[PDB]
């Protein structure tokens, strides 16, 4: 069943996970991001210096031109091509083979990154965000619509070269500790769903929660930090100060830009605190909390780091760094998102990453923005 696509992800450090993939006939083999932040399937189809190879529609016999261009912007990076259709498989995945839309990508700037092993991109979000639009049926939709595959997917994604799982079909409970909890997809397009409160090391932010989730909040694998609207980063940013006031840094390292090192092994983990996000729940005036470690938001790139917080003028993106602690599932079925605690946890001394519940919390509909 699932055993066999346990560990079917692997990736680089801040540059994404991915899995393998087969385009057309006879199959071209290639690694494909994994990518719950948008919703286009697209790969390389033409030579680009940090691409070790591509798609080549000229020796498929199943391709099909789509005689349509498209064009997909990123936070960070872009690309166009030409849309089309072909047959796909994913080789550790269930055994199917569906046509689905792709994108093949002749152009693109600051999207592919050198050293980072996959070609294409998999976005496994709605049609609502598809481009050019969303009458183009995104991969996950076609392969729900052709097979038996039921709609949903987990994703277990694992830090400190890194790996992980997508499991396709279902959850794998091998692979997580303690409860599953859920939060309500708010709407389908983006996987959205509503913090309602934030603590740093057990202290509340108090800030109106409409804040934490302006002008939306997203789970995306794709996105390496924490990214926090402007307000809350800054708030954020204080707090982190303060509690790591005992040592001193670079202020490029607060904006991400410098790293800090220290002596491999003496790491000053203890100063800087937990980060609890509380997101809404599945029954009235009900919500549950996820808490993520300094290890988390301090990227190893002796010991050197990077901080991952960083500022967004989009809303909130819980990306890798928040993922990482977790084992999540995309349960599309029920319209939900769940968390539990993942069998591939980092290890602090003293503290643990951790999924709690249940908390009581009044008016969760107005923290969502308007
Ligand atoms: C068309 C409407 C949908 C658009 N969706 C998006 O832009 C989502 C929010 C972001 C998307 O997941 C892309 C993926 C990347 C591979 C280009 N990520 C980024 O732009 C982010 C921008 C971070 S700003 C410090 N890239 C990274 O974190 C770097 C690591 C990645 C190579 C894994």
């Amino acid at each position: 069943s699932f055993v066999e696509m346990v560990d079917n992800l692997r990736g680089k450090s801040g540059q994404g996970y991915y899995v393998e993939m087969t385009v057309g006939s006879p199959p071209q083999t290639l690694n494909i991001l994994v990518d719950t932040g948008s919703s286009n399937f697209a790969v390389g189809a033409a030579p680009h210096p940090f691409l070790h190879r591509y798609y080549q529609r000229q020796l498929s016999s199943t391709y099909r031109d789509l005689r349509k261009g498209v064009y997909v912007p990123y936070t960070q990076g872009k690309w166009e091509g030409e849309l089309g259709t072909d047959l796909v498989s994913i080789p550790h995945g269930p055994n199917v083979t569906v046509r689905a839309n792709i994108a093949a990508i002749t152009e693109s700037d600051k999207f592919f990154i050198n050293g980072s092993n996959w070609e294409g991109i998999l976005g496994l979000a709605y049609a609502e965000i598809a481009r050019p639009d969303d009458s183009l049926e995104p991969f996950f939709d076609s392969l729900v619509k052709q097979t038996h595959v039921p709609n949903l997917f987990s994703l277990q994604l694992c830090g400190a070269s890194v790996g992980g799982s997508m499991i396709i079909g279902g959850i794998d409970h091998s692979l997580y500790t303690g409860s599953l909890w859920y939060t309500p997809i708010r709407r389908e397009w983006y996987y959205e769903v509503i913090i309602v409160r934030v603590e740093i090391n057990g202290q509340d932010l108090k800030m109106d929660c409409k804040e934490y989730n302006y002008d939306k909040s997203i789970v995306d694998s794709g996105t390496t930090n924490l990214r926090l609207p402007k307000k809350v980063f800054e708030a954020a940013v204080k707090s982190i100060k303060a509690a790591s006031s005992t040592e001193k840094f670079p202020d490029g390292f607060w904006l991400g830009e410098q790293l800090v090192c220290w002596q491999a092994g003496t790491t000053p983990w203890n100063i800087f605190p937990v980060i609890s996000l509380y997101l809404m729940g599945e029954v009235t005036n009900q919500s549950f909390r996820i808490t993520i470690l300094p290890q988390q938001y301090l990227r190893p790139v002796d010991d050197c780091y990077k901080f991952a917080i960083s500022q967004s003028s989009t809303g909130t993106v819980m990306g890798a760094v928040i993922m990482e602690g977790f084992y999540v599932v995309f349960d599309r079925a029920r319209k939900r998102i769940g968390f539990a605690v993942s069998a591939c946890h980092v290890h602090d001394e003293f503290r643990t990453a951790a999924v709690e519940g249940p908390f009581v919390t009044l008016d969760m509909e107005d923290c969502g923005y308007n």
